[PDB]
């Protein structure tokens, strides 16, 4: 049974070999392929990539900040990772459809709590095919009426196992993708924990899968590296509500990665 | 270069072999797998499956009916495939967000024309990563505020080639999937024609990919059949607007399928 990380490495190689030159909205060049998918088991292991050191603390702290529904940058930097960030992902997760005012405003009971709704739906009908939440790039919101989402997460339950599929309309393969694999795998562990299920698979699906030109050389070196067995993720405490999770509740065990690779943002 | 239909057949086989028993909302049993993807080239061929005869006339007539924005069942049966169907896919495509009244009402300039917006976006910025349209199951609309979509189509342009990715949150592999491959591949040919591009790939991505229990025996027989080379699709007329297409503008050439397989709906 091959290491799950071989999928990521195969995809990078495929884009390098077969990808087409295409510019992003900033005009920076990429190599691009449309339509990709990879499946990472969450059963007794956690897919934090090992062919380079992934910044786990940032993954964990950022996700917890999303879950809080915060729109304050300072609330994130203080953890070690003015300040008003607008209706970012967290606000959309917990207060979907609410008119954003101030980051200091009170949004209690305003908008749709997509995150709690996913959890509530898992509890009331685990077979439901509508267990979905979506997020938008904030810049899209005033651009047009009813802009399309940037990403969606669909959840699925069978045999007491929770799976999650993340569809992103575009994915930065060098910098963004490894981080997001960890991030949504972590989210699935949290939701599984809350709903009394065990984690199953995390499936990552992309529209425009691209590599920035300045990431090509570092990525070619990363490809020469053999994956080490994935670590495990332990939740150290019995937790009842998703808002109750804290960074100290989580422990990554046996993470043995290759050295950090810097990719220019 | 293997026949594209081998993907569909491999997926069916995988679900039969590895799928888990799971009930649909009607309580009818299925075998289910979460997360699938397949890529069908549209370059000089058209993916109308050959291991069974697919009803091309129904695909073509239904799509044209969607494009019209019609909510009248009679307007479809009359082509050979009371009558008020509600805010079905066509209404959502052309009048997204508009309050549905009567199927005889006048919706001119009401709602967002998602379909024309996709076309307009392809023409104004083919690199845009937001070239997306979405559809909802009508039954979901009064269920909750802001229900998630049932399907989305993302388009992508590179080297003068148009590709389309259809993500459906669930897919009936026996009956629905072959029909939808033809349907969205056809939609991509139409949009490509309108925008002066050539068709590239159609990528079909599923959340809950399932086979109904009563389709298992027919599908096992279908698996014994070797695909014949895909047919071609010809557009017979230069057409300028998507609303101008008629069924007579299209010609399937060299379709040589195995016999019809009946699957109980």
């Amino acid at each position: 049974p091959p290491h799950g990380e071989l999928q990521y490495l195969g995809q990078i190689q495929h884009i390098l070999r077969c990808g087409v030159r295409k510019d992003d909205r900033t005009g920076t060049g990429t190599l691009s392929v449309f339509g990709m998918q990879a499946r990472y088991s969450l059963r007794d292991e956690f897919p934090l990539l090992t062919t380079k050191r992934v910044f786990w603390k940032g993954v964990l702290e950022e996700l917890l900040w999303f879950i809080k529904g915060s729109t304050n940058a300072k609330e994130l930097s203080s953890k070690g990772v003015e300040g008003d960030l607008g209706p970012v992902y967290g606000f959309q997760w917990r207060h979907f459809g609410a008119e954003y005012r101030d980051m200091e405003s009170d949004y209690s009971g305003q908008g749709v709590d997509q995150l709690q709704r996913v959890i509530d739906t898992i509890k009331t009908n685990p077979d439901d095919a509508r267990i979905i939440m979506c997020a938008w790039n904030p810049r899209d919101l005033p651009l047009m009426a009813l802009p399309p989402c940037h990403a969606l997460c669909q959840f699925y339950v069978v045999n007491s196992e929770l799976s999650c599929q993340l569809y992103q309309r575009s994915g930065d393969m060098g910098l963004g993708v490894p981080f997001n694999i960890a991030s949504y795998a972590l989210l699935t562990y949290m939701i599984a924990h809350i709903t009394g299920l065990k984690p199953g698979d995390f499936i990552h699906t992309l529209g425009d899968a691209h590599i920035y030109l300045n990431h090509i050389e570092p990525l070619k070196i990363q490809l020469q590296r053999e994956p080490r067995p994935f670590p495990k993720l332990r939740i150290l405490r019995k937790v009842e509500k998703i808002d109750d999770f804290k960074a100290e509740d989580f422990q990554i065990e046996g993470y043995n990665p290759h050295p950090t690779i810097k990719m220019e943002m």
